[PDB]
């Protein structure tokens, strides 16, 4: 038995088909929870979440048994998903610390055995942190790497060597890293919903200082009122400092909310510094 | 010495660079004979077993020794090819065992060292047994690896890490079988021909049941003697199940000639069981 | 800490990010020499050397600081270019040997950590003096690997398994070997200018004996004096061999400036045998 050969045997158990026909669409996703929590991506029940009345998500395991699925919840915005098997034994993931992952880290993007199109693809982590762009579109701050994400693998874990999931597959290949995934799983589970910041800003790159130019700000928005205007490039918001838009629609998400916090901008080339008090994007959630 | 640098240097001496010229076309294959006997993809010298007149297969070694080429045989549907050197002394390679191949283990898909284009990829074992689209066309039962497959290395073997033969290249990659390569090679050196099942049966795919709905079945063919009608569903021929038209043209050539098989399929929603005599595709041969 | 992992750190802080603005263009670099030179891809600062009163490049390392930069010179024909970082404390590279690589190493296509597309990658040794084709258009007998190569490792180093650098990245993934870099490096550092050889020659591939087609011969060239024709097909360029254009422009930059260099072509089908004498291309830096 290889390095590789072991590490995909170990967790190919906990790895799962996730199909919902109507037509059809298949992925795949990871048990994290021996209750019967399945961790998948939006877009793999994206048609299960919007077209309920004509589909049916269903469960086929490694050993080819089929069950039911039932929707816990999903985030678009990180594009992460929960699902739910009542009363099925059952393999749980291990799941691993993705600030302890390195570039450098042997990884494997694990998808579903029986799949129609699997894959897995073996490679290293070429990126972390890498603020990418992919219901609502968003980016996310994700684990780039050299091991290829396609429709086989998108769903399934990103495991290294000790067997432990550092990230869930997402479709130069990137994966939601399992720290991220943990907490919107965590609440996704608990309050059947995620809520995140917002400010209420329409941004576009510019590579000239540099940053999220902003292009419109919602009336009646924190951004609004803290004292962002149009055509000023955002160079850091909070601790997070800003590259381009791509970047700043993830440095919203770390804003506590409700919390004052900076956002240091450049209008005119003066550099001004502005306050501003996030807003949940769910008033009714939060 | 490295590990998949040790790999690629014994099994060296065992590949060569196939050319034909008039244009011009080159490729690779794999010393699997004592005697002479280089195996390689039916497209490679496809241009030189239908223009017999203006080309001249050629056969190059890792020494740079140049030998002319003997076209043993070949076989379209699983895309294999046999050509002889006649008294040539012959690196044998170590041919390996397909069904003992996992996925996640380390391959290495080698090509002609003295190619123009050659290549030497590293990757791992993706999926077992995928049927794949790719002179008539077929697919084949193939062995899916993450390591690049591109002119280069097609026709050249997929080398597991015991410096054996899991495979043969063919042109995300994907490589054939050596155990489907071993017994087509042992029929094509032997009876100069391989001899095939069929059905008579043009299918489409469907993803609703799914798998291989019929569009047109050949008069006289076994399929229309069996009982098999034009629109039904091909769900399962024989002991394998069908999941679409790719793996339905796989499925067929498993089957025992003359031996009565059956073929399960879905007219109107209704699902019947069909009996089936294969015929062989080679009445002359057969 | 992994095999990859730790390789990769070592090397991280001789990584630097080279980028010009004005937009702006951003890249990939390594220190190789203590007094502050710097080696990068000509394309990277190919628009801070064309356009220098509009630009302004800049040296960002791993630790975050930042530092003006100095092009020492460049090289297009090669694709290297040299910067010059003065008074910086400095991780200077290791230095690896190019012709003690072998097709089947592990190696790591590194990147500069900050940078906004960075990226790790991780392959083998696929081909060895591949020449590719690539300010003057070129060609380089570069090193193949199946390690991806963009934007974000273009620049940075080729590392082997040891932490020294095999190559320099350029942008089925290709780098300049380290050898034709530290000569191309220690040139452009002294004379500040390389020199390479000429003949005056443009040529056009073939294959039906092959080689490369010559199109046009420069009025007063070299080629032109040795009895070099229109229309002849070049096979051999001294004691290198012709195997297409690419390979061609290759083999010319071997030969020494003044003497006398054999070249042989076939003219009508006829093998002829010329004498030629390489004039370099900077008569003023000769």
């Amino acid at each position: 038995a290889g390095r590789f050969t072991k590490v995909a045997a170990a967790v190919a158990d906990s790895v799962v088909t996730i199909e919902s026909v109507s037509e059809g669409m298949q992925g795949s996703g990871v048990i994290v929870d021996g209750r019967g929590y399945i961790v998948t991506n939006n877009h793999v029940i994206s048609e299960a979440a919007n077209n309920p009345s004509q589909f049916k998500t269903t469960v086929v395991f490694n050993d080819g048994k089929e069950v039911p699925a039932n929707l816990v919840g999903r985030d678009p915005k990180t594009d992460l998903a929960v699902l739910k098997v009542d009363n099925v034994n059952l393999t749980v993931a291990r799941l691993g610390d993705s600030s302890k992952v390195r570039v450098g880290d042997e990884v494997l993007a694990v998808g579903a055995p029986l799949g129609l199109r699997s894959t897995v693809t073996q490679g290293i982590v070429s990126a972390l942190h890498r603020p990418v762009p992919l219901d609502t579109d968003t980016v996310i701050d994700a684990i780039q790497t050299d091991a290829s994400i396609a429709h086989g693998n998108s769903g399934g874990p990103l495991i290294d060597m000790d067997a432990q999931v550092i990230g869930i597959n997402t479709a130069l290949g990137f994966a939601i890293p399992v720290n991220e995934m943990k907490l919107v799983a965590n609440s996704l589970i608990k309050d059947g919903k995620i809520v995140h910041p917002t400010l209420g800003i329409s941004t576009r790159s510019v590579s000239n200082a540099s940053g999220a130019q902003v292009a419109n700000v919602k009336a009646g928005s924190p951004a609004q009122k803290g004292g962002i205007l149009e055509n000023d490039v955002i160079v850091k918001v909070g601790n997070r400092a800003v590259a381009d838009s791509d970047e700043f629609v993830v440095a919203v998400r770390q804003l506590a909310i409700g919390q004052d916090a900076p956002i240091e901008v450049v209008r005119e080339g003066r550099h001004v510094t502005l306050t501003v008090k996030p807003d949940p994007d769910s008033t009714l959630e939060h």
